[PDB]
DNA sequence: GGTAGACCTGGACGC
DNA sequence: GCGTCCAGTCTACC
Protein backbone atom coordinates (compact mmCIF):
# COMPACT_ATOMS: atom_id res chain seq x y z
CA UNK A 1 0.00 0.00 0.00
CA UNK A 2 2.19 2.53 1.33
CA UNK A 3 5.33 0.63 0.06
CA UNK A 4 6.90 0.31 -3.07
CA UNK A 5 6.69 2.26 -6.41
CA UNK A 6 3.07 3.96 -6.32
CA UNK A 7 0.58 3.61 -8.98
CA UNK A 8 -2.29 5.60 -9.78
CA UNK A 9 -4.69 3.63 -9.02
CA UNK A 10 -3.65 2.34 -5.64
CA UNK A 11 -2.72 5.69 -4.26
CA UNK A 12 -5.63 8.06 -5.54
CA UNK A 13 -5.06 11.04 -3.35
CA UNK A 14 -1.15 10.64 -3.87
CA UNK A 15 -1.31 12.54 -7.04
CA UNK A 16 -1.62 15.75 -8.43
CA UNK A 17 -2.40 16.51 -12.09
CA UNK A 18 -0.67 18.92 -14.73
CA UNK A 19 -2.92 19.69 -18.09
CA UNK A 20 -0.93 17.80 -20.63
CA UNK A 21 -3.00 16.29 -24.22
CA UNK A 22 -0.54 12.84 -25.16
CA UNK A 23 0.08 15.40 -28.27
CA UNK A 24 2.10 17.73 -26.22
CA UNK A 25 3.71 14.92 -24.76
CA UNK A 26 4.39 11.59 -24.86
CA UNK A 27 6.61 9.76 -21.32
CA UNK A 28 6.84 6.40 -23.31
CA UNK A 29 8.85 8.29 -26.52
CA UNK A 30 10.74 10.94 -24.48
CA UNK A 31 11.71 9.22 -21.27
CA UNK A 32 13.63 6.22 -22.68
CA UNK A 33 15.20 7.73 -26.25
CA UNK A 34 18.55 8.90 -25.38
CA UNK A 35 17.41 12.33 -23.76
CA UNK A 36 17.69 11.31 -20.05
CA UNK A 37 19.31 7.84 -19.10
CA UNK A 38 17.42 8.03 -15.61
CA UNK A 39 13.68 7.00 -16.02
CA UNK A 40 12.53 3.60 -15.96
CA UNK A 41 9.05 2.29 -16.14
CA UNK A 42 8.96 0.56 -13.19
CA UNK A 43 4.99 -0.54 -13.47
CA UNK A 44 3.78 -0.60 -16.66
CA UNK A 45 3.06 3.01 -18.05
CA UNK A 46 4.60 4.65 -14.64
CA UNK A 47 7.67 6.14 -14.87
CA UNK A 48 10.20 6.81 -11.79
CA UNK A 49 13.19 8.92 -11.48
CA UNK A 50 14.94 12.08 -9.98
CA UNK A 51 13.83 14.77 -10.83
CA UNK A 52 15.07 18.64 -8.85
CA UNK A 53 16.77 16.28 -5.80
CA UNK A 54 13.38 14.30 -5.57
CA UNK A 55 12.25 11.21 -7.00
CA UNK A 56 9.21 11.21 -9.15
CA UNK A 57 6.75 8.71 -10.48
CA UNK A 58 4.56 10.40 -13.87
CA UNK A 59 1.79 8.56 -15.77
CA UNK A 60 -0.68 10.29 -18.30
CA UNK A 61 -4.28 9.76 -19.36
CA UNK A 62 -5.57 11.44 -22.86
CA UNK A 63 -5.52 14.92 -21.23
CA UNK A 64 -3.29 14.83 -18.53
CA UNK A 65 0.05 14.04 -16.92
CA UNK A 66 -0.44 12.54 -13.06
CA UNK A 67 2.43 13.11 -11.13
CA UNK A 68 3.59 11.97 -7.35
CA UNK A 69 6.64 12.75 -5.53
CA UNK A 70 8.54 10.80 -2.65
CA UNK A 71 10.49 12.91 -0.11
CA UNK A 72 7.42 14.08 6.42
CA UNK A 73 3.96 12.77 5.84
CA UNK A 74 3.43 11.49 2.04
CA UNK A 75 1.43 14.09 0.47
CA UNK A 76 0.41 15.93 -2.92
CA UNK A 77 2.88 17.52 -4.82
CA UNK A 78 2.40 20.94 -4.09
CA UNK A 79 1.97 23.59 -7.10
CA UNK A 80 5.60 24.90 -6.78
CA UNK A 81 6.75 21.34 -7.39
CA UNK A 82 4.33 20.58 -9.99
CA UNK A 83 6.52 23.58 -11.79
CA UNK A 84 9.49 21.51 -11.44
CA UNK A 85 8.03 19.16 -13.69
CA UNK A 86 6.57 21.69 -15.92
CA UNK A 87 9.71 23.14 -16.52
CA UNK A 88 11.23 19.74 -16.61
CA UNK A 89 9.07 19.22 -19.87
CA UNK A 90 9.20 22.56 -21.39
CA UNK A 91 5.88 22.59 -20.79
CA UNK A 92 5.27 26.31 -21.91
CA UNK A 93 6.78 25.13 -25.40
CA UNK A 94 3.80 24.40 -27.47
CA UNK A 95 4.52 20.96 -29.57
CA UNK A 96 1.61 21.38 -31.84
CA UNK A 97 2.81 24.52 -32.98
CA UNK A 98 6.26 23.35 -33.95
CA UNK A 99 5.23 20.22 -35.17
CA UNK A 100 3.17 22.05 -37.82
CA UNK A 101 5.88 24.45 -38.85
CA UNK A 102 8.21 21.27 -39.37
CA UNK A 103 5.76 19.40 -41.04
CA UNK A 104 5.23 22.86 -43.34
CA UNK A 105 8.47 23.02 -44.51
CA UNK A 106 9.23 19.26 -44.57
CA UNK A 107 7.07 16.74 -45.78
CA UNK A 108 8.49 13.90 -44.83
CA UNK A 109 8.45 15.19 -40.83
CA UNK A 110 4.73 15.29 -41.56
CA UNK A 111 4.75 12.07 -42.96
CA UNK A 112 6.46 10.67 -39.43
CA UNK A 113 5.21 13.12 -36.93
CA UNK A 114 1.74 11.92 -37.51
CA UNK A 115 2.54 8.65 -35.98
CA UNK A 116 5.32 9.84 -33.08
CA UNK A 117 3.31 13.17 -31.67
CA UNK A 118 4.24 13.95 -28.33
CA UNK A 119 8.30 14.01 -28.80
CA UNK A 120 9.31 17.15 -26.62
CA UNK A 121 12.83 18.07 -24.93
CA UNK A 122 13.95 17.52 -21.58
CA UNK A 123 15.31 20.62 -19.93
CA UNK A 124 18.03 19.26 -18.20
CA UNK A 125 21.09 19.97 -15.40
CA UNK A 126 24.23 21.07 -17.27
CA UNK A 127 26.64 18.56 -14.78
CA UNK A 128 24.00 15.46 -15.32
CA UNK A 129 23.83 16.19 -18.95
CA UNK A 130 27.66 16.50 -19.42
CA UNK A 131 28.23 13.36 -17.85
CA UNK A 132 26.01 11.52 -19.23
CA UNK A 133 26.59 12.03 -22.56
CA UNK A 134 30.42 12.00 -21.93
CA UNK A 135 28.98 8.16 -21.43
CA UNK A 136 27.45 7.90 -24.56
CA UNK A 137 30.14 7.99 -26.92
CA UNK A 138 30.44 4.67 -29.28
CA UNK A 139 27.64 2.97 -27.36
CA UNK A 140 23.99 2.18 -26.71
CA UNK A 141 21.18 3.78 -24.61
CA UNK A 142 20.84 0.22 -22.72
CA UNK A 143 24.16 0.02 -21.69
CA UNK A 144 24.59 3.95 -21.21
CA UNK A 145 21.83 3.59 -19.14
CA UNK A 146 23.26 1.28 -16.80
CA UNK A 147 26.63 3.19 -16.48
CA UNK A 148 24.83 6.47 -15.21
CA UNK A 149 22.92 4.33 -12.67
CA UNK A 150 26.31 2.55 -11.56
CA UNK A 151 27.99 6.37 -11.41
CA UNK A 152 25.38 7.62 -9.47
CA UNK A 153 24.78 4.61 -7.43
CA UNK A 154 28.61 4.95 -6.13
CA UNK A 155 29.04 8.46 -6.43
CA UNK A 156 25.72 10.35 -5.97
CA UNK A 157 23.49 11.31 -2.57
CA UNK A 158 21.49 8.52 -1.25
CA UNK A 159 17.77 9.84 -2.06
CA UNK A 160 14.87 7.34 -1.20
CA UNK A 161 14.56 3.56 -1.57
CA UNK A 162 11.12 2.55 -3.46
CA UNK A 163 10.81 -1.44 -3.32
CA UNK A 164 14.56 -2.57 -4.07
CA UNK A 165 15.84 0.19 -5.81
CA UNK A 166 17.47 3.12 -3.99
CA UNK A 167 17.44 6.23 -6.05
CA UNK A 168 20.81 8.65 -6.26
CA UNK A 169 21.35 12.15 -7.40
CA UNK A 170 23.61 13.00 -9.85
CA UNK A 171 27.00 13.09 -8.75
CA UNK A 172 28.73 16.37 -7.72
CA UNK A 173 31.99 18.01 -9.92
CA UNK A 174 33.68 17.63 -6.44
CA UNK A 175 32.83 13.51 -6.17
CA UNK A 176 33.44 12.66 -9.89
CA UNK A 177 36.92 14.86 -9.61
CA UNK A 178 38.09 12.86 -6.52
CA UNK A 179 40.53 10.48 -6.18
CA UNK A 180 40.56 7.15 -8.33
CA UNK A 181 37.32 7.78 -9.17
CA UNK A 182 38.50 6.31 -12.59
CA UNK A 183 39.58 2.84 -11.69
CA UNK A 184 35.95 2.86 -10.04
CA UNK A 185 34.45 3.63 -12.80
CA UNK A 186 36.56 1.23 -14.90
CA UNK A 187 35.25 -1.83 -12.61
CA UNK A 188 31.81 0.17 -13.16
CA UNK A 189 32.45 -1.00 -16.35
CA UNK A 190 32.63 2.37 -18.31
CA UNK A 191 35.64 1.16 -20.15
CA UNK A 192 37.81 4.25 -21.75
CA UNK A 193 35.01 6.70 -20.63
CA UNK A 194 36.24 6.07 -17.09
CA UNK A 195 39.08 8.54 -17.96
CA UNK A 196 36.84 11.04 -19.70
CA UNK A 197 35.07 11.76 -16.52
CA UNK A 198 37.56 12.45 -13.87
CA UNK A 199 39.79 13.83 -16.54
CA UNK A 200 36.57 16.48 -17.75
CA UNK A 201 35.53 16.92 -13.63
CA UNK A 202 38.95 17.62 -12.93
CA UNK A 203 39.14 20.09 -16.09
CA UNK A 204 35.72 22.20 -14.81
CA UNK A 205 36.96 22.47 -11.07
CA UNK A 206 40.66 23.30 -11.82
CA UNK A 207 40.92 24.97 -14.82
CA UNK A 208 38.07 26.58 -16.36
CA UNK A 209 36.46 28.48 -13.58
CA UNK A 210 34.43 25.19 -11.89
CA UNK A 211 30.69 25.11 -11.95
CA UNK A 212 30.09 28.94 -12.60
CA UNK A 213 31.75 28.20 -15.74
CA UNK A 214 29.43 25.67 -16.91
CA UNK A 215 26.22 27.34 -16.09
CA UNK A 216 27.20 30.24 -18.01
CA UNK A 217 27.55 29.15 -20.63
CA UNK A 218 23.45 29.04 -21.15
CA UNK A 219 23.94 32.77 -21.61
CA UNK A 220 26.30 32.35 -23.97
CA UNK A 221 25.73 31.40 -27.78
CA UNK A 222 25.48 28.65 -29.54
CA UNK A 223 28.72 28.63 -31.21
CA UNK A 224 30.59 29.70 -28.39
CA UNK A 225 28.96 27.25 -25.62
CA UNK A 226 29.55 24.47 -28.04
CA UNK A 227 33.11 25.79 -28.76
CA UNK A 228 33.84 25.33 -24.84
CA UNK A 229 32.68 22.22 -24.09
CA UNK A 230 34.94 20.51 -26.42
CA UNK A 231 37.54 21.42 -24.77
CA UNK A 232 36.91 18.58 -22.18
CA UNK A 233 38.27 15.14 -22.24
CA UNK A 234 35.78 12.71 -23.68
CA UNK A 235 33.35 15.54 -25.45
CA UNK A 236 33.60 15.77 -28.96
CA UNK A 237 31.17 17.35 -31.90
CA UNK A 238 28.15 15.04 -30.83
CA UNK A 239 28.52 15.33 -27.14
CA UNK A 240 28.55 19.37 -27.54
CA UNK A 241 25.45 19.02 -29.03
CA UNK A 242 23.61 16.88 -27.24
CA UNK A 243 24.90 19.33 -24.03
CA UNK A 244 24.01 22.16 -25.73
CA UNK A 245 20.56 21.40 -27.06
CA UNK A 246 19.84 19.58 -23.83
CA UNK A 247 20.77 21.65 -21.32
CA UNK A 248 22.08 24.79 -22.48
CA UNK A 249 18.68 25.78 -24.24
CA UNK A 250 20.35 25.75 -27.43
CA UNK A 251 17.15 24.60 -29.38
CA UNK A 252 19.10 24.87 -33.12
CA UNK A 253 21.82 22.87 -31.64
CA UNK A 254 21.85 19.29 -33.65
CA UNK A 255 23.69 16.19 -32.31
CA UNK A 256 25.39 14.42 -35.80
CA UNK A 257 25.50 10.77 -34.70
CA UNK A 258 24.83 7.54 -36.90
CA UNK A 259 20.92 7.87 -36.75
CA UNK A 260 21.08 11.13 -38.45
CA UNK A 261 23.37 10.02 -40.93
CA UNK A 262 21.17 6.58 -41.78
CA UNK A 263 18.32 8.89 -41.41
CA UNK A 264 19.75 11.74 -43.58
CA UNK A 265 20.79 8.99 -46.45
CA UNK A 266 17.70 6.97 -46.12
CA UNK A 267 15.12 10.05 -45.91
CA UNK A 268 15.70 12.88 -47.39
CA UNK A 269 18.82 11.38 -50.29
CA UNK A 270 21.60 13.46 -48.76
CA UNK A 271 25.16 13.84 -49.56
CA UNK A 272 28.02 15.74 -48.35
CA UNK A 273 28.89 18.49 -51.09
CA UNK A 274 31.09 21.29 -49.03
CA UNK A 275 33.32 18.29 -48.17
CA UNK A 276 35.18 15.42 -50.37
CA UNK A 277 34.54 12.94 -47.90
CA UNK A 278 31.19 10.72 -48.19
CA UNK A 279 31.51 9.14 -45.09
CA UNK A 280 31.29 10.96 -41.06
CA UNK A 281 33.80 12.96 -40.63
CA UNK A 282 34.48 16.27 -38.31
CA UNK A 283 33.97 18.58 -41.66
CA UNK A 284 30.79 16.63 -43.33
CA UNK A 285 29.34 15.59 -39.85
CA UNK A 286 29.15 20.08 -39.61
CA UNK A 287 27.90 19.61 -42.98
CA UNK A 288 24.98 17.42 -41.47
CA UNK A 289 24.23 19.49 -38.92
CA UNK A 290 23.76 22.69 -41.11
CA UNK A 291 21.67 20.95 -43.35
CA UNK A 292 18.99 20.18 -40.71
CA UNK A 293 19.19 23.26 -39.25
CA UNK A 294 18.36 24.84 -42.99
CA UNK A 295 15.90 22.45 -42.99
CA UNK A 296 14.16 22.75 -39.68
CA UNK A 297 14.88 26.41 -38.36
CA UNK A 298 15.39 27.65 -35.05
CA UNK A 299 14.25 24.52 -33.38
CA UNK A 300 16.48 21.76 -35.49
CA UNK A 301 17.44 19.74 -31.93
CA UNK A 302 13.81 19.32 -31.28
CA UNK A 303 12.94 18.09 -34.38
CA UNK A 304 16.09 15.82 -34.55
CA UNK A 305 14.44 14.12 -31.20
CA UNK A 306 11.17 13.63 -33.10
CA UNK A 307 13.16 11.46 -35.83
CA UNK A 308 15.68 9.90 -33.48
CA UNK A 309 13.14 8.97 -31.85
CA UNK A 310 11.32 7.26 -34.45
CA UNK A 311 14.36 6.10 -35.77
CA UNK A 312 14.54 4.14 -32.12
CA UNK A 313 11.31 2.21 -33.18
CA UNK A 314 12.92 0.22 -35.70
C1' DG B 1 43.94 20.35 -42.81
C1' DG B 2 42.02 15.87 -43.34
C1' DT B 3 42.23 10.41 -42.09
C1' DA B 4 42.72 5.27 -40.92
C1' DG B 5 42.61 3.05 -36.39
C1' DA B 6 42.63 1.46 -31.90
C1' DC B 7 39.68 2.22 -27.65
C1' DC B 8 35.55 -0.68 -23.09
C1' DT B 9 31.43 -3.38 -23.26
C1' DG B 10 28.04 -6.44 -24.25
C1' DG B 11 23.66 -7.77 -27.30
C1' DA B 12 22.84 -9.18 -31.65
C1' DC B 13 23.44 -12.05 -35.63
C1' DG B 14 25.78 -15.43 -38.77
C1' DC B 15 27.88 -19.86 -39.59
C1' DG C 1 28.71 -22.21 -28.68
C1' DC C 2 33.03 -18.08 -30.80
C1' DG C 3 34.68 -14.48 -33.80
C1' DT C 4 32.29 -10.05 -35.84
C1' DC C 5 29.27 -5.94 -36.23
C1' DC C 6 27.67 -2.08 -33.86
C1' DA C 7 25.77 1.50 -30.56
C1' DG C 8 32.21 9.01 -31.04
C1' DT C 9 36.52 10.80 -29.47
C1' DC C 10 41.32 11.14 -29.72
C1' DT C 11 45.52 11.09 -32.36
C1' DA C 12 49.44 9.58 -35.00
C1' DC C 13 50.78 10.57 -39.68
C1' DC C 14 50.16 12.55 -44.94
Amino acid sequence: GSEGHRTLASTPALWASIPCPRSELRLDLVLPSGQSFRWREQSPAHWSGVLADQVWTLTQTEEQLHCTVYRSQASRPTPDELEAVRKYFQLDVTLAQLYHHWGSVDSHFQEVAQKFQGVRLLRQDPIECLFSFICSSNNNIARITGMVERLCQAFGPRLIQLDDVTYHGFPSLQALAGPEVEAHLRKLGLGYRARYVSASARAILEEQGGLAWLQQLRESSYEEAHKALCILPGVGTKVADCICLMALDKPQAVPVDVHMWHIAQRDYSWHPTTSQAKGPSPQTNKELGNFFRSLWGPYAGWAQAVLFSADLRQ
